[PDB]
DNA sequence: TTTTTTTTTTTTTTTTTTTT
C-alpha cells in the first residue's frame, strides 16, 4: 500500500511502465474470462494478449524495474505450447537452509533429462527459490522454457516425477521431511509467475544457479550440464518467458472486482467481518443491515450477497431468495434510510480494541497517500478530507432559507452539554469542538507519519531515495506548524463545509410525529409500548422537552395524588375518561380530527389548573398559549401552533361573542394561510358564557361542550359532592415539582396508549353519556330567532328585540328572512301577488352512570 | 499560546454566546485594580479582551524569558556537535518568533482562539438564578 | 557566485457591517 505509492514516486521507470500500460496496452485489452490473454497483473487482474513486439518491450521494461529492485505482480499462463514450469512445496522439518550443491542440481538435471527422454524430443536450466526464512522452508521453481510441448505429456511427466524415488532420496539428503506433495499434480494447469513476481504479502523468487545442457537426437548419452557464465548480461525476464521464442540466451526447441473497485468496498468488508455473525443469523438484524447497505447506493448487491453465503442452511432455501426480495423492496423503499453509521456503532459495541486501530491504519494510509502526492505541501481541502474521514457521523451541515450554512452536532452522554440533550442533535453556528479536534486530536495521527518517515529514513537505502526522503521531511516540517494558524483553520472549515453538506436535512427535521425528545433521550410512540432510544439512532429530531420520562407507575404517591385530584375535579367517571382520552392525544403531532373542546363553569372550579399543567408538560417546544382575540376579532397570530400539539386560551373573565369567522379556519386539517398545516388539540375554558349564532349542519358536529359541576371555595359546604375545598397548593405550586411533571407525563402517555388500543386512535369512537348530552343542550340553547318567535316588520321587530335583550348591533335584513322562514313560522307562511313573503297567523303581543371500584383510571369495561 | 493563557491566567474570565451569536466575555473583578465604583467581587460583562492583551504582552514575555535563559544555559553546557547545532537552530527559530507576540494580527488570532478555549457551556442562563444572592457596593 | 537566503508579503482587516 504505502510502498506502492513510494515506488510510484521515487522510480521513473515505474512511471514509464504506467504510461506504457495506459497508452500502448490500452488497445490490447482482453476479456477477463477469455483465455487468449498471456499476461495478467495480479495487482489489477488485467488480462492482456500482447503481440511479440509488445511482449518484448514489456519483458525489457520488467527486466529493468526488477533490476533496481522494485515490486511487480504480473503472471503468465501456459498456452498450447510452453516450456517447463515446476513447483516444489518443500515443507521441510526445519526452516534452515541446507547447502545445496551444484553437483546435486546437475544430478537433478540428469534425472529430469531421463524423465523427458521417454517422450517427444528433438537446453538452459534455471533454478529459482524463495528468500527462505519462513515456516515449512521455501518453495522452488525450476524453469525450462526451451521446448514447446504443452499438452497432457506434461501431466504424464508430473505423474512420473510423483512416484520418482531418486528425487525424494536427494531431498532427504538435503534434509527434507516432505519428499512428496511438494510437486503439485496441477503444476502445469495453472498460470505461472515471471521472474521477480512475488506472491501477495510475500517476496519474489531469486535465481540460484543456471546450467546449460545441450541435447542430441542421435545419442543424448553425453551430457554437458556445464554451468552458464554471466547470466546478468541477458534480459532474464525476456529469456525466461515461456511465450518468448525470440530469446537470445534461450532457444525455442466477483469479490475480486469489488475489492479492486475503490477502497470503501474493502473497508466495509472489514468492518462487516469485525462484528460476530451472530446478528447475521437472525432474520431481523440481517434484514436491517441489508436494508442499510441497500439504502447506501446499489453497487453492494453482490457485497451483501457475499455476506449471504455465510450460514448456507439459512441462506439457501430461504435467505437466498428473500435476500433479492428485500433488495427489490429496498430499491424503492423510502420509509427509512439506515446508513453505515449504525454498522460502525455495532462494530463499536461488539468487537472493541480492534476497530480503533483498523480505522486508524485506514485514514493513516489515506493521509500518507495525500502527503506523498504533493511532497508535504498540504492545503485546506487536503486536511479537510481527512477531517471528514475523522467524524463522519458526528456533525452535519445544511443551508437555511437565508442561505447561511448551519451546523448540527449529535450530542451524546459523557460530554459537556446542557440539561436534557443526550443522544440527540443540537443546532450550532460555528464549529468549536471541531477546531480542537483538528488542532489536537488530528495532530497525533500525523505525528505517526512523522516517525513512520523517520523509520524509513533509519533503514538503509540508496543516495537518491535518501535525498528524496530528506526533501520530503523538510517540506513536511513547514506544514507541521500550519495545524495552528487560525486563517488556515478558517480555510479548512470553509472547504470542509462543502464536504459535510447533506441535502434535504433541515426540511425533514422533526417530520416524524411519533418521535418526541425528552430530558433523557427520545421516545417513539409509533408502537405500543413507546420505545426510549438511549443510544445511537438515525432520526431527525431537534425539538424536545426538559421532562425526563419514567414508566407509568400507579404506585407512585404523586401519581396517586394526581389521580385523586383529577377525579375530584370532575367526579363523573365517564366524563373524566372521555376528557382524559381527548387530552392524551396532544403528544401526537400528525393529522387530527376537526374538533375543538370548550367547557364552561360558574367560577373558582377545577379550570386553569390541569390546563396549565398540561401546557407546561408539553412545554414551549410542543405547546403555545393563544390570545382570546384570535376568535373574537372580526400576522404572527396565525403563526402560532406550528408543530405545537396543544392550543389553549387564557381565562376570559368577561363574556365574549364568537364572530362565526375563522372558526372553521382554525379547525379544518387542510391548508391554512404562507401555507402551513395545523396539527393540534384545542382546549378552552372560561367563567362566563359565549354567544353563538349559527345552525349549520357541519357546525355543532365539529364542536363539543361541557359544564363543570363542581365548586371550590374556602368555606366548605357539608354534604355537597358539588363543592370541595379549593387547594391553592394545586395552583401556585405542584407545577415546578419535576417528579410531579414526570408522573403527569406518564399518566398522559398511559391514557394515550389506552385510547390507541381501545378506539384505534379516534375520538369519534369513544363516547360519554355526559358528552353530547350537555353539548346538545347548549346546541338547543344559543338560539335567538326561534326564541324571539316564541316570545320587513318581522325582521325589524326581531332586530330591536335582539338589541334590547342581549346586545345592540348592526343588522342585515336580507338574509334573516331565510332563517325566519326556516323557523317554526314555515307553516304560517303565505304568498302575495306582489311576490312578497307577507305573514299570516301572527300578532305582535307587545304586552309583557356508574362508578369505579377503586380505580377510575382503569376505565372499567368498554361501557365505562 | 492560547493553551498557555488558559492554564496560567484562566481563572478570571469566561466566554459565552448570546442570542445574537456574538461572543461575549465576563470578568471577576478583584480589589485593587482600575474599575467602576462599588462592584467588587462580582462579574462584569465585557466585549473585547483588554487586560488579556496586557497580560499576553507583559507576563507571557517574562515567562518565555525563562525558557530563553534555560536554553542558553543548556547551550553553555558541554555537548556534542550535533546537539549544539540542534540547539542553535532552536535558538534562531525562537528568537525569530519572539517579536511575533507583539503582532496585532497574531494577538487577535490568540484572542479568537481564546474565545473558543475559554468558553463554558450554560453560563449566561445560569447567571443570577439564585434569588438569595444580592450584589451590593461592598460585595 | 550560486545556492540559499529571505522575505515581506501574507495575514488580519478593509470592508463586509445589515440593521430596523
Ligand atoms: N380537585 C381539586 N381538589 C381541591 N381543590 C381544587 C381541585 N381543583 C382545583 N382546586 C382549587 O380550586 C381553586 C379554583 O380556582 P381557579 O381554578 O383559579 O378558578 P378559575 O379557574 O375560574 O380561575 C384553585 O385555586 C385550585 O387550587
Amino acid at each position: 500500500t504505502i510502498q506502492l505509492t513510494a515506488q510510484r514516486k521515487y522510480l521513473a521507470e515505474v512511471q514509464a511502465l504506467e504510461t506504457l500500460l495506459t497508452r500502448e496496452l490500452s488497445v490490447f485489452l482482453t476479456e477477463p474470462g477469455s483465455k487468449k490473454t498471456n499476461i495478467i497483473n495480479r495487482i489489477t487482474g488485467k488480462t492482456y494478449a500482447l503481440p511479440s513486439t509488445e511482449l518484448l518491450r514489456l519483458y525489457e521494461h520488467l527486466e529493468q524495474c526488477r533490476k533496481q529492485g522494485a515490486l511487480m505482480y504480473f503472471l503468465e499462463r501456459q498456452g498450447t505450447y510452453s516450456g517447463l514450469m515446476l513447483d516444489y512445496d518443500l515443507k521441510l522439518n526445519t526452516n534452515a537452509v541446507p547447502p545445496l550443491e551444484p553437483p546435486a542440481l546437475s544430478r537433478l538435471c540428469h534425472r529430469i533429462f531421463v524423465h523427458i527422454k521417454n517422450s517427444s524430443v528433438l537446453i538452459h536450466f534455471f533454478f529459482t527459490l524463495k528468500p527462505e526464512v519462513v515456516q515449512g522452508k521455501y518453495g522452488f521453481h525450476v524453469l525450462i522454457p526451451g521446448l514447446k510441448l504443452a499438452a497432457s505429456t506434461k501431466k504424464s511427466i508430473i505423474g512420473s516425477l510423483q512416484h520418482d524415488a531418486t528425487v525424494q532420496k536427494i531431498l532427504h539428503e538435503q534434509g527434507v521431511t516432505n519428499p512428496e506433495s511438494c510437486l503439485d499434480p496441477h503444476s502445469a494447469s495453472v498460470p505461472s509467475l515471471l521472474y521477480g513476481s512475488s506472491k501477495l504479502n510475500h517476496k519474489p523468487y531469486q535465481l540460484k544457479t543456471g546450467f546449460e545442457l545441450v541435447f542430441d537426437s542421435s545419442d543424448p548419452d553425453y551430457i554437458p550440464i556445464h554451468q552458464i557464465k554471466n547470466l546478468e548480461s541477458y534480459n532474464l525476464v525476456s529469456e525466461l518467458s515461456l511465450t518468448n521464442e525470440q530469446g537470445s540466451l534461450v532457444r525455442p526447441v466477483s469479490l475480486s472486482i469489488l475489492m479492486l473497485h475503490d477502497p470503501e468496498a474493502r473497508y466495509l468488508h472489514k468492518i462487516l467481518n469485525l462484528l460476530p455473525p451472530e446478528y447475521y443469523v437472525e432474520y431481523p438484524l440481517w434484514s436491517n443491515v441489508v436494508f442499510a447497505l441497500a439504502n447506501t447506493s446499489a453497487n453492494y448487491r453482490p457485497l451483501a450477497e457475499w455476506f449471504s453465503q455465510k450460514c448456507p442452511e439459512k441462506w439457501n432455501t430461504g435467505g437466498k431468495e428473500k435476500l433479492e426480495k428485500l433488495w427489490n423492496d429496498a430499491s424503492h423503499h423510502t420509509e427509512k434510510k439506515i446508513t453505515k453509521r449504525s454498522i460502525m456503532y455495532w462494530a463499536h459495541k461488539h468487537a472493541p480494541q480492534q476497530y480503533k486501530e483498523i480505522v486508524e491504519q485506514g485514514y493513516f494510509s489515506i493521509l500518507a497517500e495525500y502527503v506523498y502526492s504533493y511532497n508535504g505541501m498540504l492545503e485546506h481541502y487536503m486536511i479537510a478530507k481527512v477531517i471528514y474521514a475523522m467524524m463522519g457521523n458526528k456533525f452535519v451541515v445544511d443551508v437555511d432559507s437565508n442561505g447561511k450554512y448551519v451546523w448540527f452536532e449529535f450530542v451524546l452522554p459523557g460530554q459537556p452539554m446542557n440539561q436534557g440533550e443526550i443522544w440527540k442533535w443540537r443546532k450550532e453556528v460555528n464549529p468549536d469542538e471541531l477546531h480542537i479536534y483538528i488542532s489536537e486530536n488530528f495532530s497525533r495521527v500525523m505525528d505517526r507519519i512523522t516517525e513512520h518517515i523517520k523509520y524509513h529514513l533509519s533503514q538503509p537505502h540508496e543516495s537518491n531515495i535518501l535525498n528524496y526522503y530528506k526533501k520530503l521531511l523538510k517540506a513536511f516540517e513547514r506544514s507541521k506548524s500550519k495545524i495552528f494558524n487560525d486563517s488556515f483553520k478558517k480555510g479548512v472549515i470553509r472547504q470542509a463545509e462543502f464536504l459535510f453538506r447533506q441535502r434535504s436535512f433541515i426540511q425533514t427535521l422533526d417530520t416524524n410525529p411519533h418521535l418526541l425528545g425528552v430530558g433523557n433521550g427520545v421516545l417513539s410512540i409509533e408502537t405500543i409500548p413507546a420505545k426510549l432510544i438511549n443510544h445511537f439512532h438515525e432520526h431527525p429530531i431537534h425539538q424536545y422537552t426538559h421532562i425526563c420520562y419514567v414508566p407509568f407507575n400507579p404506585e407512585n404517591p404523586w401519581t396517586k395524588l394526581l389521580l385523586n385530584a383529577l377525579q375530584d375535579i370532575i367526579p363523573e367517571l365517564d366524563a373524566r375518561l372521555w376528557i382524559m382520552f381527548y387530552l392524551s392525544t396532544a403528544i401526537f403531532r400528525g393529522l387530527k380530527e376537526a374538533l375543538m373542546l370548550l367547557w364552561l363553569g360558574g367560577g373558582c372550579n377545577g379550570k386553569t389548573f390541569l390546563m396549565r399543567l398540561v401546557a407546561m408538560v408539553l412545554g414551549d417546544h410542543y405547546a403555545s398559549k393563544l390570545n382570546i382575540s384570535l376568535l373574537t376579532s372580526c400576522n404572527s397570530a396565525f403563526m402560532r401552533l406550528k408543530g405545537r400539539g396543544y392550543g389553549y386560551f387564557e381565562e376570559t373573565n368577561k363574556s365574549e361573542v364568537l364572530n362565526t369567522s375563522r372558526l372553521k379556519e382554525m379547525v379544518n386539517p387542510g391548508d391554512v394561510t404562507e401555507s402551513f398545516q395545523m396539527t393540534a388539540t384545542m382546549v378552552a375554558a372560561s367563567n362566563y358564557n359565549f354567544i353563538i349564532d349559527t345552525t349549520d349542519h357541519g357546525t355543532w358536529r365539529r364542536l363539543r361542550h361541557y359544564r363543570s359541576k363542581v365548586k371550590f371555595c374556602h368555606n366548605p359546604d357539608p354534604s355537597n359532592p358539588y363543592e370541595k375545598k379549593e387547594d391553592p397548593r394545586f395552583i401556585h405550586e405542584y407545577i415546578m415539582d419535576p417528579d410531579c411533571q414526570n408522573a403527569f407525563f406518564s399518566i398522559l402517555v398511559y391514557f394515550w396508549e389506552k385510547l390507541q388500543k381501545e378506539y384505534n386512535g379516534q375520538i369519534k369512537k369513544v363516547f360519554c353519556p355526559t358528552i353530547e348530552s350537555e353539548t346538545e343542550a347548549y346546541r338547543k340553547s344559543q338560539d335567538t330567532l326561534h326564541r324571539f318567535i316564541t316570545e320587513s316588520e318581522v325582521v325589524t321587530a326581531y332586530a330591536e328585540w335582539y338589541n334590547t335583550n342581549i346586545n345592540v348591533k348592526r343588522h342585515i335584513a336580507l338574509e334573516l328572512s331565510q332563517e325566519l322562514e326556516n323557523s317554526v313560522l314555515e307553516k304560517y307562511l303565505q304568498w302575495s301577488p306582489n311576490k312578497t313573503r307577507i305573514l299570516k297567523g301572527c300578532r305582535i303581543l307587545h304586552k309583557f352512570i356508574c362508578e369505579p371500584k377503586n380505580k377510575w383510571w382503569e376505565w372499567s369495561p368498554n361501557p365505562s
